[PDB]
């Protein structure tokens, strides 16, 4: 058998049957005969198919295989690999290097020192030695992204070697099952669940890790027997909890003082699938105030290492979680109360409130809708207006680096196909990666894009506010006609400029067969 | 005085005056009180940000300043990173920190292991370990970046830094004069240049560091004294030599038995300003003839020390090929006689053939007009086509990788306002950096956009067929809409499916007062 | 308080009180005032500090603290960080920076770009961003150093941060308990021991992670109850097992077919705490016979990914072992019957045969006696003629590099003060940190030294024959008089030129109060 033959054998035997892929000539000898029972689906530049192979891993909680070309094709992928390293995403990312004999010479598309371009962002990144060596380094790269904690990785080949023999011993690598599916011996556990047991007035706070895992019905449990209200970690990346559950409290914010403020009166604090915590603004103070104690547990050592207050787990979310909802006993405590639905603002005949928009997307879209945010400035008011019940409904950039909603929208509808996606972007974020939009029109991949044109990089505005910094250069971005832009790539284009015109865009929008491109007119700050 | 006022001192005193950025809020209290005396110029992504300030760094032959958002906009860039490596362009790359105190926990935004992100594609990266510092790492970059080998550096800065109060010792920083103009001894340089004098049949071949050196007029001097035939070395990011000199014989092909091949006979090859060699193709054979020897004359250390054959000499290419010109004899040879013109190429009704672009543009552009290409299954056509006398008037991607043209254009029009700059790019390419354009339209930089639209990666399947490559995917890239993606940006934009469309849309193209697309229909390959 | 108090405070907080060190200049202001609590153990050059260290942790079995001078301290240390890394040692290795305002000069003892400088040897690598982070940087090294898989850490401090005001927050550190104590889920679980149970012929292979978690007794339970042969994985750190158990099976050869073929047979092969697997000779064949599965337990998820073969779980050992000890059933078989005992070697009243030295050793030595063997050629005559019934009983060179053997057997016997240890060490060997004699002479620390002294680098004669490899130069080391290297350094020493002088020194050196050297004349290869 050839490397080749081998290697996509090896890929199907582990489940990945889909490359996301923009091509190049130290790839064709990957690509060619190309087999009958894989897709390809090609993106305009590698930020999009990062992004777009990203959302479809989170989406389908599996991993994505991308090929991209030598170092220029993995270095446009390098912002999309920042947020999927702060996601946990796991991505093998695959690029090919220049022929073996002219390497050293360094000839044009050769990736000099490949192993080293994407770190620090992935969790293991390898050339290999030689070409009978690719099926076990293809091998070292899906179980290195798809063991806890999840992450991208990377593996550089040669072109010359896909042809070559393969070493007739690689068949062992097909079916290895490798597992982390791991939980705190018993001892340990029943400590933790009699501490949890015996608090008085307990809280949860939830990350991303929840939802990757599928917990989220078990922190439900979790929370109804502790009778604890349930947050969201700050700069949350995914949705962990359904949002109108009388246990749930919302986004914390994302400040020191503020979080132990949130916190004080809770004698345990448990926080699982989070990093302890992804703080945002400078705001000093306590980590935690007298009389509270923090747990985590997390998939991540590198977490559990780094959080500056509280014990910590590192096991799986999954088990754990299941673990703790059956072990722990009903307390007598009153369970929580709703939260209040949240206040209409104020809206007349012209632009949008970006309020409005959330409520009227509430209103229509289906009750198993999943959202991407990169609307940086409207944020805590989309988690208060939108009522997510199930899990994998919520996507925000975990690195906060823009250019990862637009295409990452596509790649969850791809892995969604039954529930409608709906990306919620500002119109200074659109840009980054605006060319994906090519790829939901050519594969007919049904997402809807709602641009919130303000004319302004907002959050930046804001937080020019927060450190009182005047006379900043480059916060506009007038002057972009974003039908225009969905025109140029082959989607549908509407534009809302009111509330009526917002609502017809929608019906039209959700009735749709293919993608759709909304411009909203949205106030501005 | 402060960490900011100083540095911005620094920048001015050290020539420095415009900076390349997108914005985010590390970088906020470094773009607050923004001085009146600097210019800043916002692109939308940071491929774009890097390709517009690489264009202008190579028109303008000085170091250019960018300001990136921590690691996802770094990450953005470092494909734009991988060309600027492989030109040896003087880019002061710096990116935003977190907050000194946030950094261990790693806060949103964070840029982890900062300084290890952008290698291997940067000559320098580093992260002060103090604000006092900030000012002297800042003029380590500075001059790092432009020493020979000229190339990208990389500073990362806590955004924390820029209020502090500075080191009173800065001030020795701000006129700092560091030269790297050298050449070879006396002794030894009078051995070369008798080695010249003596030759039978001498060749010349330039690369890309003649023309960033603005060394183009002492080679054709010496060209002219030895009475040499002159290549340009494969794969060529830049024009060293008038293309109509009697001496110019052409691009080299990017292969080793063809370079070999096409030297045969020569007794003494001089290499100016070019890696031996920028291969492509995988073309085995001997790396020189029996008969031939080479001599290199390089600014760059690693370019020696890889070359497979010849002596070689590491120094200034302006002192070199200065003292060369001066010194060498006047050969009694006769002078080569010129290439003859290419020949018209027959072009009924319909789509363009790419010669027919190129002998239309040559007609019709101004004798000082500069070219970007990133049209990549035509290259061959367009050096054989257009008259290009002067030096800086041609750019190609040097690590081959797209996304650059585009925003490179903008960069080289901004540096060079009385140039009428053209770049001819691929409908593929097009693609990468798109949202570059926006930048053309809100600062009026004229512009004009040549988009060669066959509908298809022309070049990879000219390679896939060199392979023998079949049943690759990926390869078409139909339905894309160049006029709308040019609308959606600002930029005025015509269509040519003939040649009287063409030569109409040039003309209007050519007489506008603003930036410029033209979608051009060309055959299919 | 001050950096340096609320470091010291968070190290006792966390267990540790000793510092293993070799000082310098930046490094005094983290020594002065050093707690009366605290010890110090100074060795004389870096690879000794960091062996001692090493052997100190590995048998303590906790996390051990070292302090080096810079970067030419750290880098001495770097072959003892080789082997710390493949024993998944948990060492936290710290070394002084210069002051922060003289970083950027590159002033004389500075650690340029510093956390790069141990990498690829260590789990985590930093330098912090401002004094006051220094606290929260210790915490995370010591957690990341004591998580599973455990593994050497650094961190660089600058010395001016010793003497700055700690953050008041940084108390909450003190205190934290993190926990990798985890085992496979409950469903999985039981699906491996019914495999277990229902396997007709399985084999157990123990690698050093069992002896790392104690897991030595629960694995003869688990091989008593299974009735299962069980083998010590190739290259092998430690002693996982009762060396005379009936089921004990000896060391694995470390070939790839040499290990299948003594597989062949057994349906089942449990892995347990060991790569899969540390081959040294290249023995090309079959990974595994038709016939045999293999299943991984590994705490490392670099080595699951890595295996050429078979399943794997990532998962804690001593929480695994016990689990799986105490869950699988009585198996019906038969157990095995022991190995029977070597065969004496002939022995004239010349040279010694190692196989009389490992002997004599066995006689004499206390029961509970540990082992360090750095005699290369003769480690299978070692493993069959030592009865090793107790855990920690063995280390052997984790990465085969010399030089830890003599300094580790310091620490080890520092952590084992009533277990006499006894290291056989090669003449080769010996030299490489002979200087860690005299830690042991300072601090009255009475190991025992017995150095094999045959003339010759013996195992590199073994190797060449292997490859047929002749005309090799450099391979042997006449001339050394290791009594004179004793008395040296004040370390007793003693000669045994043949097998009644070997008796007498091993009981003088039995019965003495301090360490002493045995110079010990054996047979040239
Ligand atoms: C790759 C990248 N570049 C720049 C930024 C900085 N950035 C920028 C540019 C923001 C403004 C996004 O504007 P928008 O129009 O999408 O939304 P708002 O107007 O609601 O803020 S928010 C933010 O952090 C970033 N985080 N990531
Ligand atoms: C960043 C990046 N991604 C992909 C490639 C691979 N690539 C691609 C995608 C080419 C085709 C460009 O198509 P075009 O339409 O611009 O021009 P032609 O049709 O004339 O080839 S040429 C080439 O090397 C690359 N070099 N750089
Ligand atoms: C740091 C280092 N340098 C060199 C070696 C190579 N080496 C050497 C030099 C050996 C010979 C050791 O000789 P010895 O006298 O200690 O024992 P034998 O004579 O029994 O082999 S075995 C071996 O791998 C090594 N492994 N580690
Ligand atoms: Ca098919
Ligand atoms: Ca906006
Ligand atoms: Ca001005
Ligand atoms: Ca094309
Ligand atoms: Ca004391
Ligand atoms: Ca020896
Ligand atoms: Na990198």
């Amino acid at each position: 058998a050839s490397v080749h033959g081998t290697t996509y054998e090896l890929l199907r035997r582990q489940g990945i049957d889909t490359v996301f892929g923009n091509p190049g000539s130290n790839e064709l000898p990957f690509l060619k005969d190309f087999p009958e029972d894989f897709r390809y689906i090609l993106a305009l530049q590698e930020a999009c198919v990062v992004g777009i192979a990203d959302g479809y891993a989170q989406a389908s909680r599996k991993p994505a295989f991308i090929n991209l070309h030598s170092a220029a094709g993995t270095g446009n992928a390098m912002g999309a690999l920042s947020n999927a390293w702060n996601s946990h995403s796991p991505l093998i990312v695959t690029a090919g290097q220049q022929t073996r004999a002219m390497i050293g010479v360094e000839a044009l598309l050769t990736n000099v020192d490949a192993a080293n371009l994407p770190r620090p962002l992935v969790k293991w990144s390898y050339e290999p030695a030689s070409a009978a060596e690719v099926p076990h380094a293809m091998s070292r790269a899906i179980h290195m992204a798809s063991m806890a904690p999840q992450g991208p990785v990377y593996l550089s080949v040669p072109y010359d070697d896909w042809d070559k023999d393969a070493d007739p011993q690689s068949h062992h690598l097909f079916d290895r099952h490798v597992s982390s599916s791991v939980r705190l011996n018993d001892q340990d556990l029943d400590i933790l669940v009699k501490a949890l047991n015996s608090a008085s007035n307990p809280a949860i706070v939830l990350g991303p890790d929840v939802d990757a895992a599928n917990a989220n019905a078990d922190c439900v449990m979790l929370a109804e027997r502790l009778k604890a209200p349930v947050w969201v970690a700050p700069s949350a990346p995914r949705c962990p909890f359904p949002t109108r559950h009388p246990c749930f409290r919302g986004l914390m914010p994302a400040g020191i003082a503020a979080i132990s403020q949130l916190l004080e009166g809770h004698d345990v604090v448990l926080v699982i699938g989070a990093p302890v915590f992804r703080y945002h603004q400078y705001d000093p103070g306590q980590y935690l105030k007298p009389g509270t104690r923090l747990i985590s547990v997390t998939c991540d050592p590198l977490e559990a290492a780094r959080a500056p207050m509280g014990d910590a787990i590192v096991a799986d979310i999954g088990a754990m979680a299941s673990a703790l909802a059956n072990l722990v006993e009903e307390s007598s405590r009153q369970l929580p109360t709703a939260a209040p639905e949240p206040a209409k603002v104020d809206q007349d005949a012209g632009r949008l409130h970006p309020e409005t928009v959330f409520d009227t997307l509430n209103d229509m879209a289906p009750e198993n809708a999943i959202y991407l945010n990169e609307s940086t400035s409207t944020t805590a008011q989309m988690w208060q207006r939108l009522n997510m019940r199930n899990p994998g409904s919520y996507y925000f950039c975990a690195a906060g680096g823009m250019g990862f909603a637009l295409p990452a929208a596509i790649g969850v509808q791809l892995a969604e196909p039954e529930r409608q996606v709906i990306a919620v972007i500002g119109d200074g974020s659109a840009n980054y990666s605006i060319s994906a939009l090519w790829t939901a029109a050519q594969y007919n991949i049904p997402t809807i894009f709602v641009i919130m044109n303000n004319g302004t990089y907002g959050a930046l505005r804001w937080f020019a506010g927060v450190l009182e910094a005047e006379n900043v250069p480059g916060l506009d971005v007038p002057g972009i006609d974003f039908r225009a832009l969905a025109k140029g790539y082959g989607v549908q284009a509407l534009k809302a400029d009111n509330l009526e015109q917002l609502k017809g865009s929608l019906q039209e929008a959700l009735s749709a067969k293919g993608p759709v491109l909304i411009e909203v007119s949205t106030v501005s700050p």
